[PDB]
């Protein structure tokens, strides 16, 4: 019987949140940029969204603009690279504020893995928890101006929390795959594209750790609903290097391009980041293999016709 807030309702997890927030029976207040935009239009047509899902014109950095949407919500799920910083830093600190002031009973915060394992003390050997930081100098010396900037953007979330004494907790997802409910997506999924269009004839000797978008979503959830949930939550399945995900695409999908072989056959197979979903299965999450990752995202390149 609950009303909760989605931050950036239209995003790729969001969605998918939306979606299944709206399965679940709870009452929705997505936020958007601008509610009658095109890009938006597939969230209406959830199963639920008619009864249960309004969207909102909110703008993050006013105030008063999250402080109305987030008055008699009772969960509120924010989702939302050197330029975005500062900004993203001060939507993030409006949405906990307002939620201090609306008395909600949590907030959910998405984060990323790019917050836990950036730090050379962290080996590819030792299996990584939510015990793990990264490094803000050694982000800082090597421009990953990704992974400092979740970095202090979920740093910033954790400390205006503890200010507020709002019930905080975080989601730490490795990269995203599954099917598209918009039809955009991120660069992996673009390697994947450039496989399968026949634009790249090699891979690159690289690893990644991959989820289902479904499972990041049941994860926010679960954080949201399991009132015993505190602090970070890694959400990943397991780790693939390209190569490996090139042969898996190959025994699903014979008939297309695939890269012929690694771009460096010079070096040794770059091994994975060992990191640990333990706490997430402690809660009941179990994950869908990377395998149906990949092929559900390749389906939805064909069904929104991305692959020819």
């Amino acid at each position: 019987d609950q009303t909760v807030c989605v931050t950036g309702a239209g995003g790729f997890i969001a969605s998918w949140l939306v979606k299944l927030l709206l399965e679940r029976g709870y009452t929705v207040r997505g936020t958007v940029r601008n509610p009658e935009d095109p890009k938006n239009g597939h969230l209406k047509e959830l199963e639920g969204a008619r009864e249960r899902l309004t969207l909102h014109k909110v703008d993050l950095l006013d105030l008063q603009s999250i402080q109305s949407v987030v008055h008699g919500c009772h969960g509120v799920f924010h989702t939302a690279p050197d330029e975005m910083l500062e900004p993203a830093v001060n939507g993030t600190k409006n949405v906990i504020i307002a939620s201090a002031e609306a008395k909600v009973r949590r907030v959910v915060f998405t984060s990323s893995i790019g917050t836990v394992y950036m730090d050379p003390n962290t080996s590819r050997d030792v299996v990584v928890d939510e015990s793990y930081w990264s490094d803000l100098e050694h982000c800082k010396n090597t421009k990953n101006w990704y992974c400092y900037g979740k970095t202090v953007a979920e740093q910033s979330a954790w400390d205006i929390a503890k200010e507020n004494q709002v019930d905080l907790v975080v989601v730490n997802p490795v990269v995203v795959l599954g099917p598209l409910l918009q039809p955009t997506i991120n660069a992996s999924t673009i390697h994947i594209l450039k496989y399968l269009n026949g634009a790249a004839k090699t891979y690159v000797n690289a690893t990644q750790s991959y989820v289902h978008v479904k499972d990041v979503a049941l994860a926010h959830l679960l954080v949201y609903e399991t009132n015993s949930a505190s602090g970070r939550y890694i959400c990943c399945e397991t780790a693939l290097h390209r190569g490996e995900v090139v042969e898996i695409l190959a025994k699903y999908f014979p008939e297309y391009p695939l890269p012929t072989k690694c771009s460096d056959e010079k070096n040794p197979r770059v091994k994975p980041y060992k990191f640990s979903n333990q706490k997430l299965k402690d809660l009941g999450l179990e994950f869908t293999p990377v395998k149906q990752c990949l092929y559900d995202t390749v389906r939805s390149l064909q069904e929104k016709g991305h692959l020819p």
